[PDB]
């Protein structure tokens, strides 16, 4: 009977299209997790809003058009916003815990098991996390960029049953991208109005709200879920056959089909595969040093040991350790 | 005239050696700080505390001894944590900002400065950086591990002029005291509960001990590297190890020995002399594998090994912290 979902909730959600926090409407929307974790539930919180907090905290100062600015703000916003979440959550006697991270923390099988941990000692001791990407420290590179995506990676660190996608009715593009990370990695995912009265609970319960995604009937295996989390250290260009073998047959990825090799990166790292035409078609786990891949390209797997002085097998990246699509 | 000041403060400090945050204590140094704020200085905060918050935050609750315990006492903790300082500093009109890091954020150059930057834009509109480890997130293999010698790197991050450590009056202090000095950054120990302490410091009234920035201080387009995680090992011959220690010379593959993980050019690795000890962290110019092909071997014939070359060298004397 007991379940586990995740509830994203945007900034608009969050402020009601205003430019301030509504706390009027996420008291609301705490009230119904709280009756759910009440009955014995698992609610994970994965929520934006930082930059909104420090902008309005700040009194909305004059600032240089940078990253460092955004920075600034979000240091400052996710004081005020974790503050805000905890102080919501004391009406219903329920505590929360913050976790803040990007796609460096899950670059690793390690990292992202760290993460699931954590996570799950939380739920497991009644506490509810209250997750963000970790805005004041980070470069655009490592980041999820977007948190509907984040809730998905966090969906699946928390073994979830649901994930909750709420809205405030391009922005329903990375919420179909977040519902299809989440449902190959065997999760129901639902976009929702946060408006809709009792909206959680109906979720929760099965009632027909919002717009259904079936979780994959066989879902992506447990021990690769993690390669959704990681962001790509270089990325790998590969030929037609190649594209049509590793898309059609599932198979891995031979060093004959390497068209082209672009990063510095080691063998352990995930990596991005793109066809000729540029599209990203696949990531996985890089076999060998990126100056080594450069150098094998284009060659038969008999001929590795003789071009290198060692091998680490006959693959580039492994079906194994890759995701497709 | 105006100036920086790092002040980091441990747990003992901050529970005045209880296992409950005292607010009394700390928000007398808060007033040192606001007092130093006010009067144009800049001010940057290290906390450590999280996991104490925590405890009491939920009542000391029978925790498995377990990371995981540690990690979710953390995310509880920090949460407090943070509140406790914004209420405090807002006592005196100062505004507050979360930054939470690990030697990840410090791995690269890139991520380096823009850790700087976000620090110094909080100084610049007159926000103090409250800093600490990410403990909710981070394996152990990524942490400083403990905030002594986070806090050096922080006084790094914001180009300090002082960093005071507090205590509740060694070893990890007398280590970050050699990374702030080597930076130039007079590091002072002091007692917590000492009457002005933080003022006094920034006066330079005697309090506790001074120890000194290094008169040339370690060039600073290479500071970043006292923050990476080394990405792997290299063993070092008698030669090469004297080479590095005595003469500062660049490390060239000749003296390698042997190479420990998988890691990429750009990496800061670790280099071992043959008796198992650090002796310096540099930025590798070759891959791992590339490395155990070209060990022993000239420079010379590099090109001809590994068919390419990036130069006769392993890791340059510039890319390069000795100890
Ligand atoms: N951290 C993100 C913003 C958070 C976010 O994307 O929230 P959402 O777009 O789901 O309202 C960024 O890249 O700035
Ligand atoms: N929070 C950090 C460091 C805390 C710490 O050691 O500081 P201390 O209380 O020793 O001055 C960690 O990774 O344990
Ligand atoms: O749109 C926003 C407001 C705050 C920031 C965040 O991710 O918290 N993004
Ligand atoms: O000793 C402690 C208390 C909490 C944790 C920290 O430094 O945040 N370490
Ligand atoms: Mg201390």
């Amino acid at each position: 009977d007991s379940q586990t979902l995740v509830v994203k909730l945007g900034t608009s959600v969050l402020t009601g299209g205003s430019r301030r926090l509504n706390r009027a409407h996420i008291v609301e929307l705490v009230r119904q997790c709280a009756q759910l974790h009440a009955a014995g539930h698992r609610i994970v919180i994965v929520t934006s809003g930082a930059i909104a907090a420090g902008r309005e905290h700040l009194g909305y100062p004059e600032l240089p058009a940078t990253i460092a600015s955004k920075q600034l703000l979000a240091a400052v916003g996710q004081s005020r916003l974790i503050q805000l979440w905890e102080q919501l959550f004391s009406i219903y006697g329920i505590h929360v815990g913050q976790m803040l991270l990007t796609r460096a923390d899950m670059e690793d099988r390690e990292r992202f098991l760290n993460a699931r941990d954590t996570l799950r000692a939380l739920l497991d001791n009644n506490v509810v996390p209250v997750i963000n990407e970790n805005d004041a420290v980070a470069t655009a590179e490592i980041k999820v960029g977007d948190n509907d995506n984040l809730s998905a990676l966090a969906a699946i660190l928390a073994g979830a049953d649901k994930l909750l996608l709420l809205t405030d009715q391009g922005g329903m593009s990375t919420k179909l991208q977040a519902a299809d990370v989440a449902c190959r990695a065997g999760i129901d995912t639902i976009i929702a109005a946060g408006s809709k009265p009792g909206v959680i609970g109906d979720v929760m319960e099965g009632i027909s709200v919002g717009t259904l995604f079936h979780a994959q009937a066989t879902p992506l295996e447990n021990r690769k879920r993690w390669i959704f989390g990681a962001p790509p250290a270089g990325e790998i260009t590969v030929d037609e056959g190649a594209t049509a073998a590793i898309l059609e047959r599932g198979s891995s990825l031979l060093p004959k089909g390497i068209k082209s090799v672009t990063g510095n990166f080691s063998r352990g790292e995930v990596i991005r595969i793109c066809n000729l035409e540029g599209r990203d078609i696949a990531h996985g786990v890089s076999r060998y040093n990126s100056d080594a891949l450069r150098r094998i390209a284009g060659h038969h797997s008999q001929e590795i040991d003789a071009i290198l002085g060692y091998e680490y097998g006959p693959v580039a990246v492994h079906r194994d350790d890759m995701i497709t699509r």
